[PDB]
């Protein structure tokens, strides 16, 4: 079995994924758990995803492969498949789906001008991390649940812990008790103090309507406010870096803001975010894949980065197209568990890039690109820091 996941060296695609898609799906074998298969070629990653026969319901209980001493519990959206997962999943699609996420561009954008003031203010060099990519998303999704601003910090605290991968458990657990409490207490403060967020929405749907139990709001609350604080923080900067050592690239998405979408989908397509945070579906009968058969009760995890870079799907893979036609990546997944947060995190990739290359037509990096570092021992890829001048 081969030892996984890959070590990370910045952005970089592992060299060994071109010849993993070529061959059967992989054993692999994780820093704790069963093994499990690997399946990289996007074919199979989407057969995978769409197939219910791979299952996360079955994971529950299991000794999951994955990158931490305790196996994952929950109730929640991770947890769960049809029809338990569609009835947690349309109580929040309202809220995530395209058309009431659009009317946040205008507040996402002025949020970003506000920090780039800061900015500007605190004079150069700038932290693109510290001071753009980690506030902008994390205050937006506290907005659409109903959080308190003063709390920015202590869940900032909180998504450093689970961020990485090296946390001793006994803090890890510690934490996590005191931020179910914190959530505990929120959902109270919603009952009492009604909002037009999603968390009072979900709080209705649990004590009035009895749509969903205690157990699955806690769930959904939690995982919703720890997927907004870890995805779009480090994906802001590692969407800047790339730009920053393309910048043949700078100039169209400048002066012509409208092909700033597509080059946003081949970035997500390119980019190789999550690496501890993989799920492990287990498999709940025989299935044929790849040319092997993997057996009920055996596990299955996906590379998602690596299919988004399969020959046969795309033209030109390990190359960055920024105007790319077609491009069905996997960046969000697919099927019943894809990404409720795709639209909301489009949005705000997009507004960033827009906003920070009007604000700042000189942008470039303040230190050289070989002194960049590279998050360690993280469950997602993304920068230290990002110095910056303009
Ligand atoms: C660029 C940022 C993001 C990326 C690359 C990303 C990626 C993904 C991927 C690949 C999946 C599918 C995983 C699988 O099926 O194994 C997923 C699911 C999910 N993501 Fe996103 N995500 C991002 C941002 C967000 C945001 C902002 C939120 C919440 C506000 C979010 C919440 C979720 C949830 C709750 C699921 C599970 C949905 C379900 O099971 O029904 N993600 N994400
Ligand atoms: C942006 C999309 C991401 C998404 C973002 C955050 C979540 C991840 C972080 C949540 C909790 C956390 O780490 N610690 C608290 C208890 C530790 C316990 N021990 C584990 O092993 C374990 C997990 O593995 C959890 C994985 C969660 C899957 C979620 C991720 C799925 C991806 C597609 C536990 O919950």
């Amino acid at each position: 079995p081969l030892p996984y996941p890959f070590a990370p060296r910045g952005l970089d695609l592992d060299p060994a994924y071109a010849e993993l898609r070529e061959r059967a799906p992989a054993r692999i074998r994780m820093p704790y758990g069963d093994d499990a298969w690997l399946v990289t070629r996007y074919e199979d990653v989407r057969t995978v995803l769409a197939d219910p026969r791979f299952s996360l319901a079955a994971s529950m209980g299991r000794d999951q492969p994955r990158m931490r001493p305790v196996a994952r519990t929950g109730a929640g959206l991770f947890s769960t498949e049809p029809p338990e997962h569609t009835r947690l999943r349309s109580l929040v699609a309202r809220q995530f789906s395209a058309r009431r996420v659009e009317p946040l561009r205008a507040r996402a954008g002025q949020l970003a001008d506000e920090l780039i003031d800061g900015m500007v203010v605190a004079g150069q060099p700038a932290d693109l991390v510290e001071d753009f990519a980690i506030p902008m998303p994390t205050t937006i999704i506290c907005e659409v649940l109903g959080i308190p601003a003063k709390d920015h910090r202590m869940l900032w605290h909180w998504a450093e812990t689970v961020l990485s991968a090296i946390t001793p458990q006994e803090v890890l657990a510690t934490e996590g008790r005191a931020f179910v409490e914190y959530m505990v207490g929120v959902l109270e403060l919603r009952g009492r103090e009604p909002g037009d967020d999603l968390l009072t929405a979900l709080v209705r749907a649990c004590r009035e309507e009895g749509l969903i139990s205690e157990e699955e709001l806690l769930s959904i609350a939690c995982d919703l406010l720890i997927a907004g604080f870890v995805s779009t923080t480090n994906q802001i900067g590692n969407f800047f870096h790339q730009l920053l050592v393309h910048p043949e690239e700078l100039t169209r998405l400048r002066e012509r803001p409208e092909l700033i979408p597509k080059a946003v989908e081949e970035l997500m397509r390119y980019v190789p975010l999550l690496t501890g945070f993989n799920l492990a579906r287990y498999a709940t009968a025989d299935v044929e894949l790849g040319g092997i058969t993997i057996r009920a009760g055996e596990a299955v995890m996906i590379a998602t980065a690596a299919a988004n870079r399969d020959p046969e799907v795309f033209q030109e893979p390990e190359r960055l197209v920024m105007d790319r036609g077609a491009n069905p990546h996997i960046g969000f997944g697919h099927g019943v568990h894809y990404c409720v947060g795709a639209h909301l995190a489009r949005l705000e990739l997009q507004v960033a890039i827009e906003r920070v290359l009007h604000r700042l037509p000189g942008m470039r990096l303040a230190v050289p690109e070989s002194e960049l570092s590279w998050k360690q021992d993280a469950m997602v890829n993304g920068l230290q820091a990002l110095p910056v001048a303009w």
